[PDB]
């Protein structure tokens, strides 16, 4: 499936099985401080899935290293930490659960939320080894996931499969381009260049998850003495370093966003940026002529 992360959705609390299970008095003989944890997912999720993510992690780390900033409305937490701490084990398997099984959003938070919830502790909870969890999807969890992986992935390598990214380059409008049409012999031309490339220009998802990128245009020109012209070939798309850079922040959130990423390892010693990968090819096939 490729939601990539383009619709809205109206979801909420009472989508979330979290949330259902928090908010059944016959699972809680007392009150609680874990029934609030399992309460306070329902308004995490709810903005989750339409990628609203900054805000919801925002406020807890907020709570847990005591910033005495806003909450954007999310209610104070017994602990804050837990629930940061599951929702960054969660969020990844969200993601791949849209990418791997095709899940609805919902479905997919549901699916990924769908186990015991322990306090987590110094020893082995959560288990955050989870080699099959090696691709992203490309939409609304896929910038959480992504930073999930920087917390807890310790430096495995991740693939954004070029498809998903959602770009429109256009070839004809790229300087490097044009130059190459100018410049080259009449005939049949082999061309093979780099340019930089603005992600958050098409796609939100991909501008918050490994913002610019380096493409690769490679193919062959043929130039007429016409002046007809024709370009067979591909875009692909280098590795790029995940290191949590503060270019790729939606502006809200920001501010809150580069804090975050300054203090984050204190407390998830083991993070640490990661390759990301952009496999795979985008087809190019264009033609026009000279002005002259
Ligand atoms: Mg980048």
């Amino acid at each position: 499936v490729m939601d990539l992360g383009t619709t809205t959705i109206v979801a909420g609390q009472g989508d979330f099985s979290a949330y259902n299970y928090g908010n059944n008095g016959a699972n809680w003989p007392a009150p609680s401080p874990a029934q609030v944890g399992y309460i306070s997912k329902g308004q995490r999720d709810v903005a989750y899935v339409n990628g609203d993510w900054e805000k919801p992690l925002l406020a807890l780390w907020a709570q847990w290293a005591n910033w005495g900033t806003t909450l954007y409305g999310y209610p104070s937490l017994p602990f804050p930490n837990y629930e940061f701490i599951w929702d960054i084990f969660d969020l990844p398997q969200a993601d791949y659960n849209q990418f791997s099984l095709g899940d609805d959003r919902i479905t997919a938070m549901n699916r990924a939320q769908n186990h015991q919830y322990p306090f987590p502790n110094n020893e082995g909870i959560p288990s955050w080894d989870r080699p099959k969890i090696d691709t992203f999807n490309g939409g609304v969890y896929t910038p959480a996931a992504a930073f999930a992986h920087y917390l807890t992935g310790k430096g495995k390598k991740m693939n954004f499969p070029i498809e998903r990214l959602n770009i429109k380059p256009n070839v004809k409008a790229m300087p490097q381009f044009i130059g190459v049409l100018t410049s080259s012999p009449m005939g049949q031309t082999t061309v093979d260049f780099n340019v930089p490339y603005a992600t958050a220009k098409d796609s939100w998802v991909a501008g918050n998850t490994v913002g610019e990128i380096t493409l690769r245009i490679v193919g062959i020109l043929v130039k007429s003495t016409s002046g007809q012209w024709s370009f067979r070939g591909e875009i692909r798309a280098y590795d790029d370093l995940y290191d949590f850079n503060p270019s790729n922040h939606r502006t809200e959130t920001a501010e809150g966003m580069t804090r975050l990423g300054r203090e984050v390892g204190q407390k998830f010693k083991d993070t640490t940026p990661y390759p990301i990968g952009i496999p795979g090819a985008i087809p190019v096939n264009i033609s026009g002529r000279s002005h002259h």
